[PDB]
């Protein structure tokens, strides 16, 4: 038995909170330990694909805080990812785009983009590309900085080695499908089709029979086709399609 | 996106622990607030018929926390019945009914029924319900306390007035079936019965439907026909019935 009708969502708001002022008792006392690690865990897992939960993170001063764990932390790689992680989840919601329009988160993420470590990149490479996905009028801070990042993302996807694990999980393919579109913007296509290599080729029994029955031949399939593609995302386009042909068979 | 494959099992653990750390913490600073009602909300909700989050919680010393909070706060209506809300669900576990085997932990359950507030009294009676239906030999505790809970399970029933609103909200009726079938001991399936009534005639759409899919009629039926049935469990179950009918 529960509390009451609808007291789940109630419930699992609250969790958000409390796993928030964890993160800023342990960010106030320097503190990095194993309950602080197991919080931005829970908090990447909550956010994953729930735009309730990504809102209740944001109106509870999410952004700000987690902009605080990672001044607070800069050597911490692990929190980096988890911090990324769950920002990666913000992002594709689009209803919440304007709340990332923040100077001093845009400029966090674009210093994290360059980190050589592709746990940490890969998930800043993430929030830029959902970003600059939605055009350049949804784009309220500077142009330039637009225009940089573009360039900035597309440069730094080329430079990554292969990971040594899965980086991360996805439920769900779809939230990548808008950014296979992008075809004035090849660094947020070069992100996408990536990423989606990156978990096809590690783990294919669970990825591959994914990506096909959610649609994602035929839209590997247009930028294939598509007339003048940027060559590194035909490229990569090619490749992941080549298995997904050898998967079907 | 998240963590790595098969991770949301180990968040949902962490937040229990997380979660009894912030009880622990309250009852120290002896603080009845918000957080706290929202806290012991939360672990009711999260005890939800999963017995794994009601054995990560014993494993927590959850039920000795929980213990500490009702000697605490002992007039504390909400309180007390958010706790009882979740040990009821733990006292629906029949692997976990040894952990509840315990003298101190009966005696405050025992205390709770004879509360003057239908809203405390029903989840202690639901835990003796329980813990009662699974037989003699699997209560380890004094055979004389297990008669006198019997009877004073029966009779702390019948005085329950009409409460003002549903005081629990259930995914299933499930959990009451095996309640029903107890013949022997009728204290038992009066609060199966009680409770039944209770959320259908306060939310019979929500309720009415749930009991007839999963079967309930069957064990109304039962309990209807059997011969020599406790007039206080046939007339609630004919009420039921009748009502439907």
């Amino acid at each position: 038995g529960f509390l009451h009708v609808g007291a789940q969502l109630g419930t699992e708001l609250f969790i958000v909170r409390q796993l928030l002022q964890i993160v800023k008792q342990k960010t106030n006392q320097n503190s990095v330990d194993t309950t602080l690690k197991f919080t931005l865990s829970a908090l990447w897992n909550l956010t994953d694909e729930s735009p309730t939960t990504c809102r209740h993170f944001i109106e509870n001063q999410g952004l700000e805080l987690f902009m605080r764990v990672l001044e607070s932390f800069p050597t911490e790689s692990s929190i980096q990812q988890k911090v990324l992680g769950l920002l990666n989840n913000i992002a594709e919601v689009q209803e919440l785009h304007s709340e990332l329009m923040w100077k001093d988160f845009i400029d966090h993420i674009s210093s994290l983009l360059h980190s050589v470590e592709v746990e940490v990149s890969y998930f800043a490479a993430g929030i830029i590309a959902h970003l600059i996905s939605r055009g350049e009028q949804a784009w309220t801070l500077s142009r330039s900085q637009r225009n940089s990042l573009l360039d900035d993302l597309h440069s730094a996807i080329l430079k990554w080695p292969t990971p040594e694990c899965e980086m991360v999980a996805y439920r769900s393919f779809n939230p990548f499908f808008p950014l296979l579109g992008c075809f004035t913007t090849p660094g947020v296509q070069l992100w996408a089709v990536w990423a989606m290599q990156h978990v096809c080729s590690k783990n294919p029994s669970r990825y591959c029979s994914m990506l096909i029955e959610e649609g994602g031949l035929q839209h590997l399939y247009n930028i294939k086709d598509h007339e003048h593609t940027d060559p590194h995302v035909q490229q990569i386009a090619v490749a992941i399609l080549d298995s997904l042909e050898k998967h079907i068979v």
